[PDB]
């Protein structure tokens, strides 16, 4: 069985996800999306060898034929998905990047050698790194494994194929104190602003914690607008608000559609209602109160009361988040909310593994 990614860091926390070029791999139809990991020789877990883009349904080439069933078998893209490590642990980050390095020089034999057969389980030459299978019941074919012999392909990453995922503590989304919050807070969607507004609009209220409600009201604002802003330009269905009602024509399949994502830029990956933990009830009631005519002033009533509902009821803001990363003390752990990049930028670029 692959290990479950660890959820709790110290700190600021990164992962990383690697669609390699010039193979696929072939599985029954509804397998599991793991098949395998790479680990270091000391047990430490890398990186999972996962199956991505569906790319058709996998034909055995005849030349091929072993008298093994093959039937309903699709083929589909290989993502290498990192397991997190800490940001500024310099050895870990490295390690996932020469681990996910190898693996494509291991891969380019493979698909010479053993075309359309299943990766075993080996030590790396050096022995540094050591490939864990999980799911047997696959197979690594060069190209889009419709030929019997590949094309000579040298295994490859480029930054098209490549994201990152960063975690940082919930609490700290809006105070600007590291590198990577002020790179999480120049999202095109958080609006700063809105946390000396909502100073503004509670001087008369006996807050907990001011800073804390101010930064939450903020960070769950700018997600509740941006929701709105994209149900309109996609013609999106949330909840029960129809964009056909407002004279909008649907160009999204929903919240999850890549293009919808990639509207985003640093995607939201953790349940916006998780952060409402990190407040005392009386602060989260605060917060919660004055969303509502944010929404109301720029948006409908019925899209407006459709987005506040959807995201009050723990809707995701696209498709299953990671709910339960935590930062901080081991013992008395604290939320972690957690971003995607749907493009690497400059600023992480040196986390992420090259081939050139
Ligand atoms: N606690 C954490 N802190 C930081 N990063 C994390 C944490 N847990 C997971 N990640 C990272 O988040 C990413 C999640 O990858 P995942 O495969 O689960 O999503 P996905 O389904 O592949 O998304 P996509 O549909 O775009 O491929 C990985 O890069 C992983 O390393
Ligand atoms: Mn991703």
């Amino acid at each position: 069985a692959t290990p479950d990614f660890p959820t709790h860091f110290p700190k600021s926390s990164i992962g990383i996800e690697n669609e390699l070029a010039g193979l696929v791999v072939a599985m029954p139809a509804n397998s599991a999306q793991k098949f395998g990991y790479v680990k270091s020789a000391q047990g430490d877990a890398l990186f999972m060898l996962t199956k991505d883009m569906n790319q058709g349904s996998y034909q055995r080439p005849p030349s091929l034929q072993d008298g093994k069933n093959y039937q309903n078998w699709q083929t589909h893209t290989v993502e290498l998905v990192s397991y997190p490590c800490e940001m500024d642990d310099k050895a870990a980050v490295e390690t996932r990047k020469q681990a996910m390095l190898w693996l494509a020089t291991h891969f380019t034999t493979h698909i010479d050698q053993s075309n359309h057969q299943p990766l075993a389980p080996i030590q790396s030459e050096d022995g540094r790194f050591v490939i864990e299978i999980t799911n047997a019941k696959h197979v690594i074919a060069a190209g889009n494994g419709i030929s019997a012999e590949s094309q000579g392909q040298t295994i490859t990453m480029t930054p098209s194929g490549q994201q990152a995922t960063v975690g940082v503590a919930a609490k700290g989304f809006g105070t600007s104190a590291t590198p990577e919050l002020r790179l999480l807070e120049s999202a095109p969607w958080y609006q700063k602003s809105l946390k000396s507004q909502f100073a503004s609009l509670t001087s008369a209220e006996n807050l907990d914690d001011k800073e804390l409600a101010a930064n939450v009201f903020a960070y769950l604002t700018s997600i509740y607008l941006k929701t709105a802003e994209l149900a309109k330009k996609f013609g999106i269905y949330i909840n029960e608000w129809d964009p056909m009602s407002e004279q909008i024509t649907p160009n999204a399949n929903g919240l999850t559609d890549p293009k919808v994502k990639n509207a985003w830029e640093i995607l939201p990956r953790t349940k916006p209602s998780k952060i409402v933990e990190i407040l005392s009830k009386s602060d989260a009631k605060a917060v919660m109160k004055h969303i509502k005519p944010q929404l109301q002033s720029r948006y409908s009533e019925s899209l407006s009361k459709n987005v506040f509902q959807y995201f009050q009821d723990g809707g995701e803001v696209a498709g299953h988040g990671i709910n339960n990363a935590t930062v901080g003390d081991k013992h008395s752990p604290e939320l972690a909310i957690l971003f995607e990049f749907r493009t690497v930028p400059n600023e992480l670029q040196s986390y992420l593994p090259k081939t050139e």
